[PDB]
């Protein structure tokens, strides 16, 4: 139910196949369709500098941690109604744990 650390190696592969199309992770990385994700954890939503968010994403004002990130990625539009992230989600809990384990380090 809660987040448990997993395989960052698998998480990186998940990011390439599922996220890299719309996202980058390094500091100073370019925005694409979606925002650069550097410094995302321990930060309130809508605060990637340079990126223009929806009202939905800003109004949600979620302080991103591993658990709500997992809930978010299960079904983005369910968690933040009106968001323009055209992504259906990661339904498998193992995938979400793996992906988030990678993200926490890659956006550190
Ligand atoms: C497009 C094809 C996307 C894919 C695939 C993924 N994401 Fe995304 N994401 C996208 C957009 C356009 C946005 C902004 C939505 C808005 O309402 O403005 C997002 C947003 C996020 C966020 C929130 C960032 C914030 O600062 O609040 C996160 C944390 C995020 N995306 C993560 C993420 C992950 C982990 C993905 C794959 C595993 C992923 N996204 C795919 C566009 C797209």
């Amino acid at each position: 139910a809660e987040f448990k650390a997993g395989s960052a190696k698998k998480g990186a592969t998940l990011f390439k196949t599922r996220c890299l199309q719309c996202h980058t992770v390094e500091k100073g990385g370019p925005h694409k369709v979606g925002p650069n994700l550097h410094g995302i954890f321990g930060r309130h939503s809508g605060q990637a500098e340079g990126y223009s968010y929806t009202d939905a994403n800003i109004k949600k004002n979620v302080l991103w941690d591993e658990n709500n990130m997992s809930e978010y990625l299960t079904n983005p539009k369910k968690y933040i109604p009106g968001t323009k992230m055209a992504f259906g989600g990661l339904k498998k809990e193992k995938d979400r744990n793996d992906l988030i384990t990678y993200l926490k380090k890659a956006t550190e």
